[PDB]
RNA sequence: AAUGGGUAAUUAUAGCGAGCUAGAAAGC
């Protein structure tokens, strides 16, 4: 099985700076087990395995089916819950369950229920001890904002 | 009945605890 390595780069970055900074993207998926595709950074460096199955179709497609069947979270709501996945210690724990429950009664109570199994989701896979679920809530909540950008 | 006096209880209670939008764009 092979291991990729994905940079994403903006308009017009030269094509030598571009195929080295993905070239140290691959030598990062190459260190690891097998192999992993290591996206956009030297980290989120996930194994083929526990991504496409488990990111790409499995979480990234949670969060779209909540935040399409919806309206009133928004992209601050994605916003603070990347930021609640990228600092994580044991009080941001606390925090985000102080967040989410206090959200949950911020609903319109038709849709609190839908709110309320994905914040079990959130707070599951936030809170897993696997340490896989929440890198891949990261790297998923980073590709639904990357979908939804104006 | 006189005369001397006041004595005790509560000292805030129940909530909301931020929400949304933007999350970098042009150039060299």
């Amino acid at each position: 099985t092979l291991s990729a390595g994905i940079g994403l780069f903006a308009d017009k970055t030269p094509i030598s700076l571009m195929a080295h900074q993905t070239g140290e993207l691959e030598e990062a998926a190459k260190g690891n087990e097998k192999d992993s595709i290591s996206l956009f950074s030297s980290d989120y460096t996930f194994k083929f395995d526990r991504f496409i199955t488990n990111v790409y179709d499995d979480k990234l497609e949670q969060i779209r089916y909540f935040f399409n069947h919806q309206d009133e979270r928004g992209k601050n709501f994605i916003y603070k819950l990347i930021e609640l996945l990228r600092n994580h210690d044991r009080m941001n724990m606390a925090r985000l369950a102080y967040y989410l429950t206090r959200l949950e009664e911020l609903t319109r109570e038709t849709d609190r229920d839908k709110f309320k199994t994905f914040k079990n989701l959130f707070y599951s896979w936030y809170t897993n001890k696997n340490d896989k679920d929440r890198k891949e809530a990261e790297l998923a909540l980073l590709l639904y904002i990357y979908e939804i950008r104006k």
